[PDB]
């Protein structure tokens, strides 16, 4: 039973529609479909202790949603206003019969996201795969109009807060741990509207080979994960001028954008022991607009 | 039950040993590990039809292997100096319960490679899976040493072959079917003792991503996977200079060598329809020394 | 004194024409800027000794007319077909001050591709500098329509014989010698209807980076220029599909094709003993449809 | 006559030598060759007006020489500490016949940082070159000792500061005006003992390509230069560990060290209006430590 990768998943043109950051997913046109009906798990990841940063919503919502399927007990961090999307995934965290833990916070405060890993910790009897999801992103055409306090909290929120969250992690985690951040096609295909957020995206994919080279030793393994357009309250909350909504992905060779249940397996063969001999590596999944 | 990827499988020096090209894995020292006692399926591939090239050792016989356990049923292609070799996967396929199919032949003959999709799907009643991972490398150190005949063949195995078994493909692989093609580290990092080779890698990976883009429209995905150092039969038949054989492997920051058993599940994500979103990307299994 | 560079070159469509390959460009409508009227030498290439494949047309015209301007003494070779442009050339390198050395072949023909260099050299008094342009590029947007013979063509010229002159070369070539081969952006971002000159300009950018390797202790040098969308013979003559032509360049950040002409001045820095700490490097002008 | 270029440039072991960064280059040993002796200009960048951060040592100094060499008149920013490295290259600028101007400074300080732009232009009367060199580099090999202010500090020169600098520059350039940033072979390669400035690096190098599209319209170029390792006193003030320094540069095919000298023909190339067609390209000089 083969289906058409291309006709899989919405493809029709997205209403014009607008949120302010960082968007309630509930409340889109289509809400993205991160998985919630489809995704099966096999126990890839029996009794494994994740923390998703952005699992409140979009694609570390269909992470920490196959991580659970997979037999994960998951932690995730959002932002308070997200808190309605984040009960969403609580509950379906729990009806795979595993435990959720809910640690909302603001992730440019240094203490907070220092601070999380810690509490993930202590809430789930333990920590071995960390799902770096959350991140921020303004379009801004001219680059008159891109402030300071902008693209130092686009730094703060996709760069800074991935050191510290890493940086309190690598001493407590076990041999076998992973660690799954997450860049962009724009770290390879820079657009002159997102000129802090795209070069985050390229400081994300760098640091996370460093990382990987540093802590190979210790037993732990870091990859990347680099989407194309994906539908996600992102987009629709700044991410793209309005004008770019109704076409959003269409331009791929797949001709549509993806949802985010399509990251969801990468994500899983990233976390699961199978990957192995896989670290310091970035992996597309972008409707072909690929990679390099 | 975590374990460090670090030692989980063979770390050890490898005894110095050469066999002539292209070689019989049962006579190495230690056989590579095809994931023949450890790889287990999930229905991922359920009634799937798989062409695997080199399906007789190494990283092709990993995928062959792990194709079957998946449900898939299989047919590869090796060389008739390889027959033993195809046999002990003949078993390993029906021991999953599925039909093997064993179709041996040359891939530099234009008239085999293109006859090749034919017998596949004949045999198979269908053909939905294309992995394509034969492959000529003839280490020669000094470019005085390099002869034409030599440049030629290791085109014509890795390049031209893969151009005739696709083209043969393409007007009959159903929407959603699959095309999985095999690069390298060598196609970012060429080494001085692989000039033919690395080329070949290299051109693998840009055909398998101009012809991504080509099918897209016709519900086809074609992606890559470049793997680092895997100990393969390859690797002590002419591959590898003798005296980088002890070592092979540890200067990646893993300190070891591969095996090919951890190629399987990125060739088993990408076979799946789960990977609905990713075309035209490669995937390294690096230990790693990182592609880009 | 200083220019805009959009505006600098024609900004404007392009008639649709064709021509058999490989094309005159005296025939063009326009015909290519090559920097015959423009180019500037300052002794950079003082009594240097080049051979330029492709020197009568296009790109390889550009450099061959810049070297010359540099100081050099500049052999072409080209297709007898494109005699007329030759001799424009020659002219060009007279004009220069230089000698100019024409070697009509077909680099797709094994003994007249190794027999070049020996001729260059004999004819030049020495040789220390090899830009390698000639190139073969066949547009074909449907797979089923790409021949065997077209593909192993594409391969001979644009791959095979780079091997073959730079094997014949290297024993030749006395320490501070540099080649220069011609990549494209289509390494990076193959597009769909040049699956097989795509692909060769893959294995053209990794052979060369090897290559460097293997040569550097010998005191020679081998670096990559990767043009964009540039004005030439290649173009209408199958290189694109009619199409194409009008809007030919038009998508580039600089909305504009480029010239020849535009090659010339990285061509000369990579010629040039300044370039002493640059080798196995690829070097862009794509009007900012930029490599990797 | 030709020059071996691997032997060009002194190819042994360094002394190990500490001293607080930024450090005085002056006082090294040896000192680095930044083409004081040895670079000639032919008029490439007459009467063109250069800002050059970085300007008192290292590779920023070799690009203010040349510069200077080429016509131009010449800016530099620098840390005041700095003087004594400083004041021999206004004598430099000012024995090739061109106006030099000091205008020192902390570019972490973003009032600073703005401001340079506009002293430059006013004491130059006009600015059509920026070449933004200046970088902070601390090793740290392993993560627990990377403190979140180093961290933010390396983000802060070597990230904000060219942001600042630039969205200062862009209003006020003219058409033909050339920017130039410096990225490294750790954008690409990135180091386990340089998580911080690795990823500043890559951050540089897509802000770079982003900035060029956003700004092709204006007729401003931006390209970024991407050295491997070059012999400087960010080296011996912090930025490798001391067990590097005494085969620094060694393990590059070439093997040895670049010296600053041989980035001044790159910064050249892409100042000079001769690179019309080159914007948002990335250009490596890394001895064969070649980049993506
Ligand atoms: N959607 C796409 O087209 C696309 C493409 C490439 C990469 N990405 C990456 O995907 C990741 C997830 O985004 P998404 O597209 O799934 O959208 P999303 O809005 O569903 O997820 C982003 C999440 O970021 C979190 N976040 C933002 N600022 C925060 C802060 N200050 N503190 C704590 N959490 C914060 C929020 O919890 C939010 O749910 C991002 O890193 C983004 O860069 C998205
Ligand atoms: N082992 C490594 O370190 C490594 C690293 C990167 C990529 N690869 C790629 O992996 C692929 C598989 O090789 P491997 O390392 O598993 O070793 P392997 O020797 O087990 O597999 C190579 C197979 O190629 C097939 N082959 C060679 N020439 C052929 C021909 N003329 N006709 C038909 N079949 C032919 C043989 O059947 C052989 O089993 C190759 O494409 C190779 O480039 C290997
Ligand atoms: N024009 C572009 O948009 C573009 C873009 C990227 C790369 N390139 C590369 O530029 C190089 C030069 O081509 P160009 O665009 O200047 O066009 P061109 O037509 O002016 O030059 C190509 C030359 O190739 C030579 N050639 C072709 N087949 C040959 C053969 N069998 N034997 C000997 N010589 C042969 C011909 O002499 C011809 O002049 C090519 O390698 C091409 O791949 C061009
Ligand atoms: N030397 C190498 O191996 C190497 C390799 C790749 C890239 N680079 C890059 O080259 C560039 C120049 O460094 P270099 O190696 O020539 O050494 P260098 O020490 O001679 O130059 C670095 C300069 O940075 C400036 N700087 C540092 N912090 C500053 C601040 N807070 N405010 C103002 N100026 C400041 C100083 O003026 C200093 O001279 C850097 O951007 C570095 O990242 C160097
Ligand atoms: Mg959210
Ligand atoms: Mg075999
Ligand atoms: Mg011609
Ligand atoms: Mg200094």
């Amino acid at each position: 039973h083969l289906y058409d990768p291309t006709t899989q998943y919405y493809t029709g043109e997205y209403p014009k529609q607008k949120q302010p950051a960082p968007g309630v997913q509930a409340k889109m046109t289509p809400v993205p479909d991160c998985g919630e009906k489809s995704y099966v798990g096999s126990g890839r990841l029996k009794d494994r202790k994740a923390l998703v940063t952005g699992g409140d919503s979009g694609i570390g919502r269909a992470a920490a949603i196959a991580y659970a399927r997979e037999g994960a007990d998951v932690a995730i961090n959002y932002l308070p206003a997200e808190e309605e999307d984040a009960q969403q995934v609580k509950a379906l965290i729990e009806e795979c019969g595993r435990k959720a833990v809910l640690l909302p916070g603001d992730l440019s405060d240094e203490s907070f996201a220092r601070s999380l890993v810690h509490k993930a910790r202590e809430a789930l009897g333990g920590l071995d795969i960390l799902a770096l999801v959350a991140g921020k992103q303004t379009a801004i055409p001219e680059i008159k109009d891109l402030t300071s306090e902008q693209f130092q909290q686009t730094f703060a929120v996709n760069v800074f807060a991935l050191f510290w969250i890493t940086q309190e992690a690598i001493p407590l985690l076990p041999k076998g741990a992973s660690i799954i951040t997450t860049s962009s096609i724009q770290a390879y295909q820079p657009s002159p509207h997102l000129l802090d957020y795209a070069a985050t995206k390229a400081a994300i994919l760098n640091y996370s080979r460093g990382l990987a080279k540093q802590v190979a030793e210790k037993g732990i393994r870091v990859n990347i994960v680099a989407p194309g357009p994906i539908w996600t309250a992102l987009q629709i909350s700044g991410g793209q001028t309005q004008d770019k909504i109704p076409q959003f992905g269409q331009q791929t060779p797949m001709k549509r954008a993806g949802q985010p249940a399509e990251l969801a397996p990468v994500y899983v063969y990233l976390a699961s022991q199978e990957s192995s001999y896989v670290t310091a590596e970035v992996h597309g999944v972008c409707g072909g607009e690929h990679l390099g």
